[PDB]
């Protein structure tokens, strides 16, 4: 017994096709089940047919006959229909009022979450959707890695290196470093844990979060993680105050974070606030200065990626106590992350931590940077685990955007990510930074008329170190990536005339290209997932194909956008190349 979804009516029926069982009013279940294909109901019992060898459990055929149902062939003369009239017979058939806003619930409930479409409706419906919403692409999600089959240790070569077995009738998953399994070691009635692990191609590499000496027989199948049932909004409601409550502003700030601090009253002054900012304008600098201005406040710095969270922590440990700041890592994950703070203490003055990893605790400001990689499944964590006075909601909207893996046919804006960026482009940010202060002036023009509307000012000037070469090679593939042997070529004859350069890090759209480049340049090699909220001052990009993965334009933003001081750009599309501000270089 609960509440319905679509009206909070209180009833006792669920819908069992939906494969979120969602509590479902008399009219709401009706409306439901008489235009979808759903139509099983759970009530106290599943409403199915009480005669001897029947099979119906759909409610349309269904019919009431003294303390059992009855389906349409075997009811007796005076039965009553369950669902009819516009409602469904159950506990508070009485106490039910009826949604105008079914039609979206039932696309929600239906839909294979393929197109943009399911998705826009997932963030434009209302609040109470948007977490039925946010569960049904989590769980639709989660039952898609079921549809891959199980791999098997068959050969153990040496110690990261494997031979795998895999599960017939089924498909393979992409051996990189995205995907993570899960080891099992088979028991005499069970089955147990071994850790975490990833596989590459080189007969397959592998790491685990174990050293444990895995044999013959023991296997591997993605990780999936629970589907929990959300409760806490994407956004609580909104309070605006009239002076600041709860934090006590410093005296004295440093002159880096002086620019903000009619921003950081406002923070202070309401419930929740969202700062946008274009890429290297100082977003992530302008939340650990919110530490420094309320000083006794207790701040907890989350992000998506363990990458952004690193990227939070690298800046803390410039300008806030060491002793007072904490890395929070998931139990038994060997995952390689930031581990200058003290790991695991939760009852720190600064916790860094990701979404999913949250520990239930109080805070006094909230910080959640790189917003477009989020989801509404994580802005309801956030609210429901991290209870707070100020929920500070930071990032750019045209940077990487959450992994929609089941998403395939259409384009997805950015507004329709989450509604925290959904506010950011409807009403506005409640701040905002429009400067660019890390990357050269070539680098800014070009990303400005690319992406930001000609509205992007930068605060360096030209650095004369920005190159882009237009060589499309030679494509080769494996498997999933791709790998381009001679634009590598390029910047190995490319590194000799530039000593100044191998010191940098290789970006590229495929992460076998990364390995080769790895190989042959020996440079260190960050992908565009792996390189959010960070800088380097010399980045090397080769864009390897013209596949669509690679002539993506947030994915090429955030790649350029890395540079602090040259890039060198090894283009294949003409496209994109030619919209490149930058110096072109002749080919030897
Ligand atoms: N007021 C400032 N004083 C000094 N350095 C600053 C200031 N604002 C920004 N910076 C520097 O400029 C760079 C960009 O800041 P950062 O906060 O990393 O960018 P960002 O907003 O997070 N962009 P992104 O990588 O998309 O998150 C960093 O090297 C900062 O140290
Ligand atoms: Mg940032
Ligand atoms: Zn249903
Ligand atoms: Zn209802
Ligand atoms: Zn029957």
């Amino acid at each position: 017994v609960g509440a319905c979804v679509l009206c909070n009516s209180q009833t006792s029926l669920r819908c069992g096709a939906c494969i979120r069982r969602p509590f479902l009013c008399c009219k709401c279940c009706y409306d439901h089940v008489i235009s979808t294909s759903h139509k099983l109901v759970l009530s106290v019992n599943p409403y199915v047919c009480n005669a001897p060898g029947c099979d119906v459990t759909d409610v349309t055929q269904l019919y009431l006959g003294g303390m059992s149902y009855y389906c349409k062939s075997h009811k007796p003369p005076i039965s009553f229909p369950l669902c009819a009239n516009g409602q469904v017979f159950g506990l508070y058939k009485n106490t039910c009022v009826g949604s105008d806003n079914v039609t979206d619930f039932n696309a929600i409930a239906t839909c294979d979450w393929t197109n943009a479409g399911d998705y826009i409706l997932a963030n434009t419906c209302t609040e109470r959707l948007k977490l039925f919403a946010a569960e049904t692409l989590k769980a639709t999600e989660e039952t898609f890695k079921l549809s891959y089959g199980i791999a098997t240790v068959r050969e153990v070569l040496s110690d990261r290196e494997l031979h795998l077995s895999w599960e017939v009738g089924k498909p393979r998953p992409p051996l990189n470093r995205n995907y993570v399994f899960t080891g099992y070691r088979v028991t005499k009635n069970s089955k147990v844990q071994i850790g975490e692990y990833t596989f590459e191609k080189g007969a397959v590499v592998y790491r685990g979060t174990t050293t444990y000496k895995l044999n013959v027989g023991d296997y591997f199948v993605l990780t999936s993680h629970t589907v929990m049932p959300l409760s806490a909004p994407t956004l609580v409601p909104q309070e605006h105050y009239v002076r600041i409550t709860g934090l006590y502003p410093t005296l004295n700030i440093s002159d880096e974070f002086s620019s903000n601090v009619a921003n950081y009253q406002k923070v202070g002054m309401q419930k929740y606030s969202t700062l946008q900012g274009p890429p290297g304008t100082g977003k992530s600098h302008f939340a650990i200065g919110l530490a420094l201005y309320y000083p006794s406040a207790r701040i907890v710095y989350t992000a998506c990626s363990h990458a952004a969270v690193d990227a939070l922590c690298e800046k803390a440990l410039k300008y806030l106590p060491i002793d007072k700041c904490s890395r929070i890592i998931p139990a038994r994950a060997r995952v390689e992350c930031f581990d200058k703070f003290k790991v695991n203490s939760t009852l720190e003055q600064y916790v860094f931590c990701t979404v999913n990893a949250l520990p239930e605790t109080t805070a006094d400001i909230v910080v959640f940077d790189e917003i477009s990689m989020a989801t509404n499944y994580d802005l309801s964590v956030v609210n429901a685990r991290l209870r707070a006075k100020h929920y500070v909601y930071i990032g750019d909207p045209a940077q990487l955007p959450a992994p929609r893996t089941l998403l395939t046919k259409g384009t997805l804006e950015p507004e329709y990510f989450n509604s925290v960026c959904r506010l950011m482009k409807t009403i506005g940010p409640d701040m905002f930074l429009g400067t660019c202060r890390r990357c050269p002036a070539e680098i800014v023009d070009t990303v400005s008329a690319l992406v930001y509307d000609n509205k992007l000012k930068a605060h360096k000037d030209k650095s004369a170190q920005c190159f882009k070469m237009f060589y499309k090679g030679v494509i080769t593939h494996d498997v999933s990536s791709a790998i381009n042997r001679p634009q590598i070529g390029v910047v190995r004859e490319f590194l000799t005339r530039n000593p100044a350069w191998r010191k940098a890090v290789f970006i590229s759209p495929y992460n076998s290209q990364n390995a080769v480049a790895s190989k042959i340049l020996g440079l260190p090699t960050q992908t565009v997932d792996s390189s959010q909220g960070s800088e380097y001052d010399y980045v090397i990009f080769t864009q390897t194909t013209e596949t669509a993965h690679s002539c993506n334009v947030n994915r090429f933003n955030v790649a350029i956008t890395r540079a602090k001081v040259g890039i060198l750009c090894i283009m294949s599309d003409r496209d994109l190349y030619d919209k490149l501000q930058f110096t072109s270089l002749e080919i030897p």
